[PDB]
């Protein structure tokens, strides 16, 4: 599923990401834009044999099991395929596990480069959220 900006913002809001560990909603929308272009089916293969999955391009080395990232972990206790669903539950829950504290969004390089230190409120503008 390819979400619209405000559509994803609203879903992320419903799922509790607004001000999660102090990160306002726009942060998460901004990260998703530059990680996946709001496409739940986004995948990226890395040279280390890991893969990034879903709206937030969550990586298989640590966070999910894809059965092909040898010697890796699954801290979200999910198959990585769960991160490709139109149902954003698994991606949100896993994102919350990644951000386990208030510097946690540094995990996403795209967030660091495109969102951190920015007025992320623009990401929810026009959404009435
Ligand atoms: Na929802
Ligand atoms: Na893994
Ligand atoms: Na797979
Ligand atoms: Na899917
Ligand atoms: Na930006």
């Amino acid at each position: 599923k390819v979400f619209g900006r405000c559509e994803l913002a609203a879903a992320m809001k419903r799922h509790g990401l607004d001000n999660y560990r102090g990160y306002s909603l726009g942060n998460w929308v901004c990260a998703a834009k530059f990680e996946s272009n709001f496409n739940t089916q986004a995948t990226n293969r890395n040279t280390d044999g890991s893969t990034d999955y879903g709206i937030l391009q969550i990586n298989s080395r640590w966070w999910c099991n894809d059965g092909r990232t040898p010697g890796s972990r699954n801290l979200c206790n999910i198959p990585c395929s769960a991160l490709l669903s139109s149902d954003i539950t698994a991606s949100v829950n896993c994102a919350k596990k990644i951000v386990s504290d208030g510097n946690g969004m540094n995990a996403w390089v795209a967030w660091r480069n495109r969102c951190k230190g920015t007025d992320v409120q623009a990401w929810i503008r026009g959404c009435r959220l």
